[PDB]
């Protein structure tokens, strides 16, 4: 059974990366199942909707009363040592909000870390249907 744990904001880094205090230690978290356009991309750099994705995540976590982290059932860190998690801001999943707003696409999925895959794909289809941001 997945479950949410408390965490404390340190700072928002990008649309899909946030630094959090978790069980007492600073950690970088990568949001599961979503790909945002980049502001600091390995190759290109500041992609379109990048600054917007990043402002969205930032406001959402900066304005919350409570942030919670939810690990999936597979590996909890990636090769770069980032935690892989669903992030909640006052009970609202940041990963889904981004997708619902057309500020992220659903990423390539790796079982078994795919528990919220269907909900997100459904929000992505609606953002597409409404032609929002990335889908316009």
């Amino acid at each position: 059974k997945l479950h949410k744990e408390p965490a404390t904001l340190i700072k928002a880094i990008d649309g899909d990366t946030v630094k959090l205090m978790y069980k007492g230690q600073p950690m970088t978290f990568r949001l599961l199942l979503v790909d945002c356009p980049e502001t600091k991309h390995p190759k290109k750099g500041v992609e379109k909707y990048g600054p917007e994705a990043s402002a969205f995540t930032k406001k959402m976590v900066e304005n919350a009363k409570k942030i919670e982290v939810e690990f999936d059932k597979g590996q909890r860190t990636d090769k770069y040592g980032r935690g892989l998690a669903y992030i909640y801001a006052d009970g609202k999943m940041v990963n889904e909000a981004l997708v619902r707003q057309g500020l992220a696409k659903v990423a390539y999925v790796y079982k078994p870390n795919n528990t919220h895959e269907q909900h997100l794909r459904k929000s992505e289809a609606q953002a597409k249907k409404e032609k929002l941001n990335i889908w316009s």
